Parts: structure tokens; sequence; C-alpha cells
């Protein structure tokens, strides 16, 4: 088999209901990248990448489709059966970009999956559950209106909330992680902190040092893994890592020096599912738990980080996050990804198990061949 | 003296009131295996070795007698009264299989013993006590009921309690660990926390966070050492390492090294009493407490287990964990090991002191000369 | 697709001008133990664990099918398309004894290839390299003859040797280094020296100090980890795990701490081909060259190691080692693997490209459907 | 069984051709201190402490005399066939002064192998050898001088020598080093090179780096453990510890925490077999090659020497060295510890072995009851 055409597409999602508060980022509409490859028999597979806002991380929307116009030209007559053959091509072509990268790759998946019948997590080892957890990350805010907004979150089904905090002095952020869990004590919800980069180690060692019988893990509380590496040993909270998990080196120097105790883990940053798979089976190895997570984007992206989600041990799943309830417009109303009961149950067609109307995308900003 | 023959039996070991549980393995019937050695002048010693099912460890019932008809052979024409000697010649038949060569050197010993006229405390460096204490481990189970039978344990004499947690979530477990302790406390009880090997980071350090006012050590939380290692700076309680003790030099990273405060150690997993003795040894040297156990097994382990914890210095004696109270059926009814007030009396004739009736076991399994 | 029926087989295979000679290990027959899964559909997958005697790691063939015959009952009816369920489906029913779970790994895969129409190294990521490198080992032997043979298999086209030491007077083992280096200097053949575990830190210090000027990678010169990391700041030689490299948690610690410089790999040590694709792209993200081989073993380990090595960045492949020299009949007269002026051929059909005739092995030893 | 009466015995033992000259003392005439327990039944044991002048080792006659008197009126009515009860007692009596203890423990295995009838090297694992290798250790010279004693003693037969330097400037140690090495190299003899404390770092380091082409192991070449593990990643020479290694404990951190490559051990200094025992597994464990020597004395130290050193596996024993060549009068005529051929046969008699002729001592100088 080979890639005859690449197709890349813009398209824009707005919050509902917003904006979306991240101590390092906040949005009100978001703008997703999508990627079509289709073979010489004419069969197709589909990838996207979302930056959440261009603060976030070292992505944004006209980097990603920079990054894919780089490389496609690169790419047409590669065998898009072959995941790690096709990413160091990939490689070959440009460095880093992980997160437009990931979208070729997941394509590529999608592709590999309609073409031999198969389930992408089945591609990756197995399905371990059909239907997977999510969690609910809460915005930033008022900590009595948090608190009610995890109660009910709660109510709803989801096994575990993230509260965001940062971006203001940490005796609000201590009070709302306080309120929060005289509303969620006793339910056997699991906890996140999320400082998002945002907190110097001054706060981090308040946060934790208050509240120890507040069971939340610390996650990326601060900027760079330095500071974690630093505060670590003073910290009585299991602490995760975020935004400084950006390649697998960088997994590897923190499960083998026991930097940390688990990952919120983004599928486009780490570069796709052919990385991803990798970290899920280091992770596996160390008992570390992790979400499989994206920075946002619809149901392309969702499927591929359900897909992955359903292959994860089940006692060490912290998750899978997806865009869904803040986006108005499904690109599959028969089978996209949807949260139900804060779970999402996998699709069970081939591929992805995602058809998506392309009509929605308006014609490509670049197409290749 | 020489050896002239081996036999190996195979024997089954019904669990009364079953099934056990641990976060590793749950057990409804054991399948032990029995050697017995006899030396060109007649003169016969017993060793047995009896995993608590195919999962709790790198060992398995089949595997014992694979290793066993592996070395037997190659041991024929060996002098039994050479521990060291003769488990170096093991070495030489097999590589690994602790568990196995362990029972080829505990019989060897119960043959010196019964030759020279000793008990095999004696020969291991002298009887330190006539009566050694043991622990009572619980299953797994509801907070209350744990409870209610760890205040009968303590009622029956037990020294010491081991709570069994894990492999749900870990809000259970610290239930369990505050409804024991606030039944026990009080009554100079020393208590024990078993995650064997089931719990993430994130779950041994919030069980420690969570409770410094209980004095548990916690045992083995983690999988791997390296893990326990990464924690330990952060957790309060001692920890102690049992199933990654997995051999001398283990042990004397985790000494050397400071990487945990005592063992809870079990005889065939160090490979027999030549190398127990050493372990015993080295734990002295740096006050670091130590059971004397096995995985399962009826008199002949049994025996083995309570005559090295009569050479331990009473201070660092955490007791000897023996199979006893679930097993039916005794292989010696007249001096076989039984737990009475919570402790051991050590037998008093020569050798291990156990007669075992061989008739229970059933022609070998396999014989060798 | 379901597994029907499992076949444990056993087959010996004479070493053509033997023995072998390893410092661990001196070796003139080897008892392999081949796996046959069935489909319910009747479509059948190969797998192989060929232990190179008793004494080289903790595995034997006696060994192999006690834990092959432990694990099958509870394999009947699972799904072999799914690598990673499958294998905790095996921990689930044995801890441990990777060298036996390999076997069905790779039978899985074998089947799982011929069901979807793929060769094996395309359902791990894709062919890199269809021709791939080998290496050849020398057993230990006189300093002038085993120069020769060096010289000998250089001029075969092997582009990288490896020259077992040990077990007698490291002078000897210098000697033989140099006087090889003499013969294959200029050559622009890689040239690794292994201790087989059994040098003492004192004498591979000497080694590495006597001979700066001769590029050797000293693998695994001591027989613990903990012995390398000690004397690894030491050693101005580039250092390789082999024996060391029980699981993929130990590659973790040694990757995340720097305590190697490559490593040489076996299929069965690691736990089959699920595994040893994690340990692929653990190496490929620290730029840290290693083999794919095997302990021993015909066409069926064989083809295996050849998938998973044709799947490696050329630049970090060390080789692809079988047995297949020291082996009279091959399993597949028609598309077995054979060395070729030094490299191997990956085979052309789908699974491992491998039909054994089944009639060589006789009846098999144990069945279960 | 029981003590019933101890003995004091002091006794001289003239340098033949003196002197002896350690950097850190120089000894014209040794002072022995023997003890001879005497059980209830008659039945008696042997043991001899003997430092080797005053200023070697915090240890001297005057202070062996003292603390045996302080401990032997509490030791009346123990139990001397259990050595570790026995220690302990001790240690219950006297804290320190594991060379006083020493000379009970060596009585009390002398006695325990007369009452079995067994060799004591069989109390302690069994016979690996009955040819146990010795080391000569040459004193302080001129550089032409020593090379000549050492091509001299090569010739009779010892497979290793110990080259003492020190205590002038160091470019007189690496001229006898490098003179020494010219006479020896190519017959097969290790090397050791002895600073016995005296070494700054300063001349430790220069000693290694002007000499990477001599296989010298470096033992105690400074005065603290501290300056050791400062000096020892810049040393590329093998390192071994002598007087560093005091107890038990020290050669736990010494092994765990990789500090040394091997030891020069004295019995005395680690305060009998019991401990030596210990030690020995611990070293095994490990691949560190060691020596059993003691500081000096006559037939009884010397045969103790011998039945642990017979204990050693071949391929770590650096020898037993003993003071014979320097002593005129064997305590025992027939049986007594002598070198031939640069090797040491094991005694064939029951416990050590020895029957001093005790009319050579005098009448003891304390005798209790
Ligand atoms: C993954 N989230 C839950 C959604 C946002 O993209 C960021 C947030 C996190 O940092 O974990
Ligand atoms: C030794 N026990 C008390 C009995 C079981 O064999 C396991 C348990 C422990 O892990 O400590
Ligand atoms: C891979 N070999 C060449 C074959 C033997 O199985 C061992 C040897 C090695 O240890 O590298
Ligand atoms: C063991 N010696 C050879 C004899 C002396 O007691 C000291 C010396 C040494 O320090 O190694
Ligand atoms: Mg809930
Ligand atoms: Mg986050
Ligand atoms: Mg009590
Ligand atoms: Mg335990
Ligand atoms: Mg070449
Ligand atoms: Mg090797
Ligand atoms: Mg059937
Ligand atoms: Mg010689
Ligand atoms: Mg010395
Ligand atoms: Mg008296």
């Amino acid at each position: 088999m080979k890639i005859a055409e690449i197709h890349v597409y813009a398209h824009d999602l707005p919050v509902k209901d917003g904006p979306y508060t991240i101590a390092s980022s906040t949005v009100w509409s978001l703008q997703t990248t999508l990627v079509k490859i289709v073979a010489d028999s004419g069969l197709a597979g589909w990838g996207e990448t979302c930056p959440v806002g261009p603060t976030y991380a070292p992505s944004h929307a006209l980097g990603a489709r920079a990054a894919l116009a780089e490389m496609a030209p690169g790419l047409i007559g590669a065998n898009p059966l072959q995941p790690l053959v096709l990413r160091r091509r990939m490689d070959g072509l440009l460095c880093g970009h992980n997160y437009a990268k990931a979208a070729i790759d997941i394509a590529a998946y999608d592709l590999m999956g309609k073409h031999y019948g198969v389930r992408v997590a089945d591609l990756l080892g197995g399905v371990a559950a059909e239907r997977v957890p999510s969690y609910y990350a809460t915005g930033i805010g008022q900590p009595d209106e948090i608190a009610r907004i995890a109660a009910e979150k709660v109510a709803e089904g989801f096994p575990r909330l993230q509260i965001k905090i940062g971006g203001r002095p940490v005796e609000i952020d201590i009070e709302t992680v306080r309120k929060v869990w005289e509303r969620i004590r006793g339910t056997g919800t699991r906890l996140a902190v999320d400082g998002n980069r945002s907190l110097p180690s001054r706060d981090a060692l308040r946060l934790s040092r208050e509240c120890p019988e507040i069971p939340f893990v610390l996650e990326q509380p601060c900027n760079t893994l330095e500071e974690i590496a630093a505060i670590r040993g003073r910290v009585q909270h299991g602490i995760y890592l975020d935004e400084s998990g950006e390649d697998l080196s960088t997994v590897i120097r923190a499960a083998g020096q026991g930097l940390c105790d688990g990952f919120g883990m983004k599928l486009t940053r780490i570069g796709g599912l052919q990385q991803m798979a990798a970290f899920r089976d280091i992770c596996e190895a160390r008992a570390l738990p992790h979400s499989c997570d994206d920075a946002w984007g619809g149901d392309i992206i969702a499927a591929a980080c359900t897909h992955i989600g359903a292959t994860v041990q089940p006692r060490l799943n912290e998750g899978v996050w997806v865009a869904q309830p803040y986006i108005a417009q499904p690109y599959d109303e028969e089978n996209g990804i949807r949260i139900a009961g804060g779970h999402i149950d996998l699709p069970k067609g081939p591929g992805l198990g995602i058809t998506p109307d392309e009509s929605l995308f308006g014609p490509p900003v670049a197409s290749f061949s």
C-alpha cells in the first residue's frame, strides 16, 4: 500500500458556555486541524490535532498546518501500514513538532484498521475494556461554585475530578480544594489538583503541607521538571507530570529516576499512537497510573485517545479526557465519542470507528499528491 | 557420608475455611513438594517447598518438581553434611530456582542434625529461644470483620498482626487499618500492613501520609524495589521488603544502601537455611528486624522456619509465620509444628525434630539413585 | 477468534562440532520446546523456547514445559489476536517465567500474522530492513585459535564479533582480545567482549584499563547489575547488559539512570515480542544500540528474533544472533532462517513466514483443549 | 555441655631473621595470647590472638589479656556448642574488643569439632578445597632487594604476592612496584600493593595513575574508609580494604555501596569464625575476592584461618596468610600449620586438628573456674 494524497483542513470549535480557564490559557474558540490520508486503493484515514490556545504548550493551529505542509510532500508514496517506519520518515523531514506528526500517525492507524478490518485498540495490544473511565476538569473559579460543580459531576458518574488552580493567590486554591473535598469525600471519587505550570515551589509546598488529609495528586504544579524534582522529596502527595512529559526520553528519565508518581499524558504531545503505546508499556512496568488525553479536539482525536485508553490496565487508568462536552457539533453523529455517566464507550467499528462528515471541514487548506 | 537416593513427592493441602486472599494470589488448595534424601548409611532427611499459588512469586509446584528432577541426578554421591558445598553443586546444575534448591538444603540440614545428634537451630549458631513469637496475617475483607478477627487473634496471644491490603480502592484499606488499630491500640501488639506488591506509589504515599498516629510498618507496598526506593524518603513509617528480597545480594544492597527498615523473609525464596543464616547475620549487624516465614507448607518447612527463627536475637524477631492453622492434617502428630498462644514451641528432637508419616505423601513422583 | 488447542513438543538439537562454551554454560545438545496454538478455525501459530543449558539463566527445558503445562488450560478460549491482553492473562496464571510465556506470545503473533495476511515485523511497527545483520559469537578457547576464527568469520561477512571470555585467569582473556583485534582491525568490524557474569570487578577493571586502544564494548562483565553500577564510572569502554536485562522494569532503570550503553537482549528473557517491541522503543529514544537474540533454538525462535530485528533503526542494530550454524536439521526446509554473508533475510510469508515440519518433533508431549 | 574452666596463656614469638616492617608497625618479637577452654567433661578447645605490634590496629597483647580477664568469669557455665549464643554472651560482658572475643570463639569451635568428631571447616559449610593457597607479603625494603625476594617466593610456589609500601617518598614505592612486576610478569602470579593506611590521597592517586599496565590491587592505601571512598572514582586499579574492615556492619556498607573490590580480612579483627563465615557469604554473593588471614600467631590462629579459608569458593580465595615462616617453634610438632609450595594443607583431625604442647607456654597467667 502507498499514500496517494494528504489533505489538511482547518476547522473551528467554539466553547459551549465558555470561556474555559486554565492557569496558562483561557480560550473562547479552538482551531482544530484535520488530516486525511488517501491510499492508492482509495481507502482513507483521519487524524486531528488541536492545541488548547497558543499559550498552553509549544504548539498552535497555524504551526500545526505549517508543519504538516512541510512534511506532506515527503510522505507521498510511503506505506501507511507501518507506523514506526512512517514516524522515522517524518523525523527525516522535520525535527520535533510531535503535535503535527501525531495527526499523520493517527490517520495511518485509522487507515490500517480499516484495511485489516480491526479496531485501533486491537492494533495497539488489544481491548482491555470496552468502556473506559473519564474525568471532569473544572475551570478556575469561586471555591463554593467549583465545589458545587464537583458534586454535580460526581452525581453524573465521573469517577475522578481534576481541579484547576493557579494564577491567583494560593489561599484561594487551597480553599477551593478544601471545599471540593468536603462535598466529594466518602464517594470514592479520585482527586487531582492541576497547577498547569503556574505555582512557584513556595506555593506547591504550601498546598501539600496544609492538606495531608486531602487525597489529591499534585499534577504539574511547577513550570519545569527541574523544579518538580527539587520539591518532590518535601511533598507527601503523589506528583504527576503533564506538560513536562514532552517525549518518550523524558518519560524514561522520570520513570527511571523516580521523579513522579504518574502522568497526565496527551497523545499529540508524545507524537502519536506509536509512541503513546510505548509510553503505556513503560507505565505498566512501573505501576505508574496515567490518563490518555489530549489538549482539545473533536471525534477524531477523541477516538484515538479512547482507543489507546481502552488498552490500559484498568487499575492504572486515570481516565480519558475529551473536549466533547464543550463542542456543539460532532463530526460523526452516529458513532462519535460521547461521555455517558462519566465514562466513554469505545466505538465498535474498524479503525477509529469514526466516519467524519467531511463536508463540515470546508475545502482543504492544503492538498498534496 | 554420601547421598544414595533422592525422592520427590507431590502432596495436596486444602485451605481450612478458605479461600485465603492475598492481593497477588487467592488459593483454595496448595500443592506442596517434599524431598527425601537417603544417605548410604540409610539415614534420611526431609525438605519441603510450597508456593502459595502460582501467581505470588516466580515459583510453582510443577516448577519445583521440574527443578528437582533437573538437579537430583547430579547430586547422587554428594556429601550431605556440607551445606555450602552442596549449594554450590546445585548451582552447578541449575541457575536460580532457589525455592527448589531450598528443599534439598533443608533435607541436608535435617540429615546432618540426625547424624550428629543435634537440633538444626544448634547447627545454625544455637538456640536463642525455645519458644518463638508468631504473627497472624489477615485476609482481605470488610473493615469491621477484619478488625473483629484482629481483636480475637490478639486475645489468643499473637504479639504481632499483619493486615493484608490492596487490589481495591485504597480508602477501604485505610478504613481497615484504622478500625484494626482502634481495637488493638494499647495492647502492645505490633502491626504490619502488607500491600503484596499491589499499591502504586500514589496509594502507598497516601496510606502513610494519612496515618502517622498508627504504628504500622509498610510491608512490600509496591511491586518493585525501584518504586520502594523512590517513595522511601517521603514515607514516615518503616518500610519492610518481602517479595523484593529474592537473594542475599539484594539483601546486601538493601541493607548497605538503607533502602528498608526490615524484612519479611521466606526461607525458600532466599534458597534455604545456609543462605538464611547469612541473611540473619546481616540483619543482626544492622539492627534490621525480620520474620522467618515461608509461602505455605506443613511440618517440614514449618520446622525449618522455626529452627532458624529460634536463632534470632529476640529483639529483632518479628515472628515465624506458618500455614498450620489452615492445614487439616499434620505430617507428624507427635512432634509437628503447632501454634499455641500466638507462639511456636521449638521441637526438642535431633535434626528438624520432625518425623513425617511418609505414607501420607503417596509414592514418589520421581526417584533418583 | 479463540484458542481451541495448545500443543507442547519436546525436540533435541545436537550441537554441530560441539560443544559450545560460555563461561556460565558448556553445552553439547540442547532441548528445545515448541508450542503450537490452534484457533477454532484450525489456523495455527508456532512458538519456541530453548534455554542454552540449565545454568546460563534461571530457565531450563523441564521448567519451560512445566510452566506451559501450568498456563495452558487457563489460556483455552483466549483471543490470540490481542498480545497485551493475552500477556496479562498469562500473568494471571503464573508469575514470572518469561521464557515460557514468550513461546505463547510468539505463537500468537504468528497466528495473528497469518490471520491478517501480514508479516510479524509489520505487526510490530514495520520492516525497516529486509536484510538484517547478524553477529558471530566465539566460544571460549585458545587465543591464537579464537583469533583465527575471528578472521574467518569477518571474511564470511559478519559485521560484528562477540568474543566470550572468563572462567580462567584474565591475562588469557586479555591476550585473546589483543590477538583478535590484531586480525580484525581495519576491517570495519565491531567488537564485543562478553564476560558472561564471570568477572569479579577486579578483573573487569583490569581488562578495560589495559586496553583503551581496543574498541570493544564490555558485555555483562560482572554477575550483578549492582556490580556493574559500581565499576561503571571507572571503565572507559562502553558497557552492555545481557543477563541483567531480565524485564522491562530493569531496562527502564538502566536507561533512565544511565547504567549502560547498550544491550544484548534475548526475546525469551524479556517475555516475548510484545515486551521486546517496547524494549526496542525505549532503546531508540535513548540511542542505545542493541541486538535481538535468544539463548538458542531453531527456525521458530530464530524467525521471531529476525522479525523484531527487522524493525530496529539500522544505526542501532547490533545484530540478530541465531543458533542455525550449530543446528543440523531446519524445521522448515524451504523458508527457515539461514545466515548468509553474516546477514539474515527476513522471510516473505505472513506471520513468522515459517512452516515447521511437525513430523520432525514427534507427537506432542502435552496437549490441551 | 558447659564451660568448666578458662585458662589464659602468654607466650613469646621471636621474629626469625627480624624484624618485619609494615608502614604502621615494625616488629622484632610478638607476644601471643593463647586460651584453653575446658568443658565439664574435660574435653578442651584452643584459641589464639596475636596483634602484630601495638600500633598496627587498636589491639595489643596486654589488652587481649585484660579483655579476656574481664569476660572469662561471665562465660563459666556457657554452652560452647552454640557459637552465636556464645558471641552474644560475650557482647553482654564487654563492648568491642573483637580480637579478644575471637580467641574464645575459636576455642569453642575447636571444642565443638572435637565433640562432634568433625573438622571446623565442616562446621562452617564444608571443605571446598583440601589444599589452600597462601600468599607471601614482603616487608618494606630496597626496590632491587624486594624484587629478588618476589622472584624467589614465586619460584617457591606462592600464587600471589603482596608488596608493602609507604612511610617514605612514594617514588621509591613506585620503583619497587615496577621492579617487582618486571620479575613476576608472565608467571601467572597475582599482585597486591599494600599501603597499610600510610598514603595521603595525593600519593595513592599518583601510584595508580602512573601504573595502569601493572595489575596490582591497591590494598588499604589510605588511613580511613572516608579517604578511600573519596579517591575511588579516580583510581582505575581495584581497591581492597584491610584495616578498615573492622566489623560485619562496615563490610555491609562497603559491599552494598560498592566502595571496594575485595578484602584482606583478619579473623581476630572481625571477631572470630562465626562472623568470618558470614563475611565469607557476603563476599561470595557479590563476587568480592578476599583472603583469610590474621595479624600474626602460631598453629592455633593459623589453623583457624586455614579452616575458614578451606570453605572459600576457589575463584574468590586470595589466600590464607600465616606467620609460620617467621616462627621457630610450632605448638604442634606433628600436625601444625606449615606452608608448603606456597600452599597449606588442611589438617585431618577433628576440631582445628591441632594439639598444642602446653608445656611450651608455661603455666597459665590467668585461670578461671
Ligand atoms: C487535559 N486537561 C484536562 C484538559 C486541558 O487540555 C488541560 C487539562 C490538563 O492540563 O490536564
Ligand atoms: C508470609 N505471609 C504472611 C503468608 C503468605 O504466604 C504471604 C504473607 C506475606 O506476604 O507476608
Ligand atoms: C547470545 N549468545 C551469543 C548466545 C548465547 O545464548 C549466549 C550469548 C550471549 O550471552 O551473548
Ligand atoms: C596480613 N599481613 C600480611 C600480615 C600483617 O598482619 C599485616 C599484613 C597485611 O596488612 O595484609
Ligand atoms: Mg462515582
Ligand atoms: Mg494537566
Ligand atoms: Mg499480646
Ligand atoms: Mg508479605
Ligand atoms: Mg565486514
Ligand atoms: Mg551475552
Ligand atoms: Mg477443547
Ligand atoms: Mg605460580
Ligand atoms: Mg594489609
Ligand atoms: Mg569452677
